[PDB]
């Protein structure tokens, strides 16, 4: 396994408290920003195209700056073709963009909905934010800064029935992931998880009947349950990678003492799937016409 496009969870802190949450604050472990730049070398040996900055909420470590060296670090030293961040939102300033977004190929913001009362229900922050305002300005200074503008929506019971076309399409975003709500026994499920993601649920028929009403949207990337559960390499906060075959986050060796050869064999990683799932394309925003 070559691991070319690789997430790295280095936080598990997070400020809102969504109730289908599959990567849960269970340590408040973060790595030396040192370690984990080895970590990243490490990755880059190995064959590392694209990493993926996630958590947790990754605006969390040192008010940002964590995640800004670390942004910084792998494009200019190690000259990854991608860097992304997966985030909430809640805490990306505008200093940030100016010190860091020139190093960012892509910010993936979550928005599960654009209704104030479903966000309230699922628990993406506490409604003090005008959050459709946010997302808008958020996406605006990707324009003024040239970073590549994508978000992602967790489909579950409380938005499945609901009509994102002209909100998504005012947000002209190079990429919109459509997961389906996801079961991770651990994490959102189970007696040793900190959520309790079942009621979230929907089935399989009624993800595809969100899918059948987004047509018309260009960048939509759809992921079911299959073709999310086993399609990423994912790498938890002490650099472990995490087997998600087993339906739970089992952790492999960290790639600071056994290597990256090593420590991969037990990801679980099906490639064939990450390819299904279209987890490569233009991922360097110096390749986009933005
Ligand atoms: O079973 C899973 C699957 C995925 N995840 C985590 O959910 C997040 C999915 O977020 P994304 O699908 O946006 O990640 P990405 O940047 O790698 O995607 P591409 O645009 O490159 O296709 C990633 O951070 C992944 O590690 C889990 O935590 N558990
Ligand atoms: N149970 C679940 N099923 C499917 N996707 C989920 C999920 N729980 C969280 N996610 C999604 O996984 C991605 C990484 S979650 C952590 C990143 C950041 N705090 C954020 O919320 O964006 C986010 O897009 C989040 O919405
Ligand atoms: S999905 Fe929600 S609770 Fe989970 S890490 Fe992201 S913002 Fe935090
Ligand atoms: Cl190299
Ligand atoms: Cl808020
Ligand atoms: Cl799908």
């Amino acid at each position: 396994t070559t691991p070319v496009s690789v997430n790295y969870h280095f936080t598990r802190q997070c400020n809102y408290k969504c109730g289908f949450c599959f990567h849960t604050a269970k340590t408040s472990f973060v790595l030396p920003l040192e370690e984990a730049k080895r970590g990243l070398l490490l990755l880059k040996q190995a064959g590392l195209e694209k990493i993926n900055f996630s958590g947790g909420e990754p605006f969390l470590q040192d008010r940002g700056e964590y995640l800004g060296k670390l942004v910084r670090f792998c494009k200019e030293e190690l000259a990854l073709p991608s860097v992304s961040i997966v985030s909430n939102g809640s805490l990306i300033r505008e200093r940030w963009f100016k010190d860091y977004g020139e190093y960012l190929d892509i910010l993936a913001i979550s928005c599960d909905s654009f209704d104030e009362q479903v966000n309230a229900l699922i628990g993406r922050g506490q409604g003090k934010k005008n959050h459709v305002e946010n997302l808008q300005k958020l996406r605006r200074w990707c324009r003024d800064y040239k970073v590549a503008f994508k978000i992602n929506s967790v489909i579950n019971r409380f938005n499945v029935d609901e009509d994102m076309n002209e909100h998504i399409k005012a947000l002209s975003p190079v990429r919109w992931k459509v997961f389906q709500c996801l079961l991770i026994e651990g994490e959102n499920s189970g007696a040793d998880a900190l959520r309790a993601a079942e009621r979230f649920l929907i089935s399989n028929e009624e993800f595809e009947t969100f899918l059948e009403r987004h047509k018309e949207v260009s960048c939509l990337v759809p992921e079911s349950n299959q073709k999310m559960k086993d399609s990423y390499l994912i790498l938890d906060e002490y650099m472990r990678f995490l087997n998600c075959t087993g339906g739970r986050k089992d952790p492999s060796k960290s790639i600071l003492d056994v290597g990256v050869e090593e420590a991969i064999k037990f990801s679980g990683f099906d490639e064939k799937m990450f390819l299904k799932r279209g987890g490569k394309y233009v991922w360097s925003k110096a390749d986009l016409k933005l």
